[PDB]
């Protein structure tokens, strides 16, 4: 499968500061074998759309579980189709742990977004306490059948590896305890679902990612792309976190 | 003692296509002047809605996180509704209290954050069915009020909007009168808890089935300041006609 990188801008950025990041974006000469994708905040999507490189795709951050209709504060994935967006980011750590989104929720939401023709970016990921009692394993693949439960199809999903644990709680993870979790979940996906769909599905990750770490994590195995969080607001260190798919190929 | 208010909840509806028609419908209708109008796209159409829609119309957001901007995946910030144009957000709607689950402090916060970083707030109360048959519409609604009025900086930008949740979709009718009954009890509320003079300029607006048929025997009942409307408001001319029901109530 073919490397991924895309950009979570999270709730960020104001028309000023996303036109000067877009501009940088645009000046940026990327590698030619990247997925490239970024998410703006829903407010800016149009904004992105109308100024940003076609070469770059564009994610929602979250879409609601099902058609539109009396859902205030939501926005159905028609409307991200509408507005030109390719991806969706669903059950992001953030989305699951301060919002608290449950799991078949989320499955139910990637399965509507991939039925209706987006891609989904599925975010999974253990959380401090849990990996301190020996759940690294049984959180990922609980989170994993979650969405194989629900989904029509793996063709369009991108797996997003999210090491909680480390978010932020002062531990950090390795090059090699990432490769550890991907390895795991790209066996889950073998048992699971199918040998087809566990060499073909991209498991990118999505704990810490900067231009001083992204060539060193891009050089493991099963790890294949990131999703970057703080540093995909700085354009050009997210261009060279995109270019370091060369790091992956020595 | 306030200015009537007629808001337009789109909710999670329309497309580029179909919100450049209600912009152009929404334009070419004469509004009454003495009303506040405002509107509320969903988050990705706020953009074209600012760029083309009479700024005789404010723009109100949906729904706002509880404060400042960062690792918040999927929220939306008082400061980049304010970028976007925004003068209002609704707060605590019926929907994100109980389909989406959102608790009475948290909507607090989210309103007392809003109103500080200079937002007006649409700030939404209403009971369930189950909750209005065991006596208890006013236990909820007080409790809900009392969430906001806790935490708020200050009534001077708040609207209230009623919402008979119980009506919304249970196969109950509300009517005026039982609107009136909740309103002039939710204005007394005021009057005991926070000071008689923002009882009195506080708009107090009704969010049950609100459409061209009975908006005007709506704005009649002397407690009901106003509107937020639902599913009309993506029908230009219906929505024009709704603000400018403001004249049955001056008849």
């Amino acid at each position: 499968g073919k490397f991924f990188v895309g950009g979570n801008w999270k709730c960020n950025g104001t028309k000023d500061s996303i036109a000067k990041l877009i501009s940088d974006l645009n000046s940026a000469t990327l590698e030619a074998d990247v997925d490239v994708v970024v998410s703006p905040p829903f407010v800016y999507i149009d904004q992105v759309k109308s100024s940003l490189t076609d070469r770059i795709d564009i994610s929602g951050q979250n879409s609601w579980v099902g058609k539109g209709g009396a859902f205030t504060g939501e926005i159905s994935v028609e409307q991200l189709k509408d507005l030109g967006c390719k991806w969706v980011i669903l059950g992001h750590s953030e989305r699951r742990h301060v919002i608290g989104e449950k799991d078949e929720f989320i499955g139910k939401k990637a399965a509507y977004a991939l039925s209706e023709g987006l891609g989904v970016i599925a975010c999974i990921g253990e959380k401090l306490e849990e990996r301190e009692a020996g759940k690294t394993f049984d959180v990922c693949f609980a989170q994993l059948k979650a969405f194989a439960d629900a989904v029509p199809s793996w063709d369009n999903i991108v797996v997003a590896y999210e090491p909680v644990w480390a978010i932020g709680t002062g531990k950090v993870a390795s090059p090699q305890q990432a490769q550890e979790v991907h390895v795991a979940v790209r066996g889950w996906l073998k048992k699971n679902v199918s040998e087809e769909v566990a060499s073909k599905t991209r498991i990118i990750y999505g704990g810490s990612v900067n231009g001083g770490n992204s060539a060193e994590l891009a050089k493991e195995e099963d790890i294949d792309g990131f999703l970057v969080g703080g540093a995909s607001l700085k354009g050009p260190e997210f261009a060279t976190i995109v270019n370091s798919v060369t790091s992956k190929k020595v």
